[PDB]
């Protein structure tokens, strides 16, 4: 709504109303539709076949309304106002099409020859965000109609199986409806308004949030089997690839402080390729899905040491201890984040 269309986008907008009302009612004919009174699907039957003064006004109404809605939808994401040259919009091409699959009305079957464009991905992608707003408004309009989600289809219920999340949307209907938009689009271009796709954000926020609020769940042996002396070796398989951190913590170490932020815990993170003990130092490299990170300790020499599916980590330096020194204390025990 607080979209205001500038003059030249508007006497654009109305013909290129026409461009998608006459495109779509060769499509349909091409589809192998005919003339008929009713809207009937299995007569193969509508009125709006024809012209658009003679096509329903309702329908006419809706066509212009979302095609107003699809270029204002643009504006609002940013898409920048693209002219190619005003004579060269001033020209109309028409390509002749056999009567069969050719609309009805007199209309040109095709202004503008769906081959001689090379679109680009970048208004690919806006054609992409387009048809998803385009069926959140088509979603929106059976909330408030009062239509639900159900697996099945029922009319009397208003329970429609199409109401669903764009990506986890019916591939079929998709790609239909997600087709027809992209040469409605293509068509806009090829007129002549040569839309400028705006910036693409590569900025991600990559899903940080976690369900309530905790961030990272600790797991360790319980503190009677603290080691004081010895050599001492466990295994860690990543599951998945990530933010883990594996070690051995002290035996007064808090559940809700992350590993190795403070000096009760001794942990790897592989995740960073990070150490992690009173702050974080550079050590070793990274994991991956299915990897093995073995821990070895030896609270004799006190030293640790790290391995990665075999091979012993190390330092930016050659040294391959993990941790140096450190006092005995209380003992240690194994402990994932
Ligand atoms: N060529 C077109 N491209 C896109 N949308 C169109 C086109 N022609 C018509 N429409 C829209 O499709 C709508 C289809 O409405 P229809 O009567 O089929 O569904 P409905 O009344 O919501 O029924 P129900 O959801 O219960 O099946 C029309 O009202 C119009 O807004
Ligand atoms: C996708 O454009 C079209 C193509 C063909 C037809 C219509 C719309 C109009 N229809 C009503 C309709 C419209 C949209 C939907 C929908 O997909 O939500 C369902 C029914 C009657 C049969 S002719």
């Amino acid at each position: 709504s607080q979209i205001v269309l500038p003059p030249h986008l508007e006497r654009i907008r109305e013909k290129l109303a026409e461009n998608i009302h006459e495109l779509w009612v060769m499509n349909k004919i091409e589809l192998g539709w005919q003339y008929g009174p009713v809207r009937d699907d299995n007569k193969r039957q509508h009125p709006c076949l024809v012209e658009f003064s003679k096509l329903p006004e309702q329908e006419r109404n809706y066509n212009l309304q979302m095609s107003l809605e699809t270029l204002k939808t643009l504006l609002a994401l940013g898409c920048h106002v693209g002219i190619s040259d005003e004579h060269a919009e001033d020209k109309v091409k028409k390509m002749k099409l056999p009567k069969n699959y050719q609309l009805t009305s007199g209309y040109k079957p095709a202004p503008m020859d769906l081959s001689f464009i090379k679109l680009t991905p970048s208004q690919e992608a806006m054609v992409d965000k387009l048809a998803e707003n385009a069926h959140n408004v088509w979603a929106r309009d059976r909330i408030r109609q009062g239509w639900t989600y159900g697996i099945q289809q029922d009319v009397k219920n208003r329970r429609n199986p199409r109401l669903v999340p764009y990506t986890l949307l019916d591939d079929r209907t998709k790609k239909s409806n997600k087709d027809s938009l992209r040469e409605a689009v293509r068509t806009l271009l090829g007129y002549g308004y040569n839309l400028e796709a705006p910036d693409q954000d590569h900025a991600a926020r990559a899903e940080v949030c976690s369900g309530t609020g905790e961030r990272f769940r600790i797991f360790r042996a319980e503190k009677t089997y603290a080691v004081k002396a010895g050599r001492w070796y466990f295994e860690f398989e990543t599951v998945t690839a990530g933010d883990m951190r594996v070690g051995w913590s002290r035996p007064g170490c808090q559940p809700d402080q992350e590993l190795g932020s403070d000096e009760r815990a001794f942990a790897f993170d592989g995740f960073k390729a990070q150490r992690w003990h009173q702050g974080n130092e550079h050590y070793g490299r990274s994991w991956q899905a299915g990897d093995v990170v073995g821990c070895m300790v030896d609270m004799n020499e006190h030293t640790m040491m790290f391995t990665l599916n075999g091979e012993i980590l190390l330092d930016d330096s050659g040294s391959e201890l993990a941790f140096k020194d450190f006092d005995v204390g209380d003992g240690f025990i194994p402990v994932c984040s």
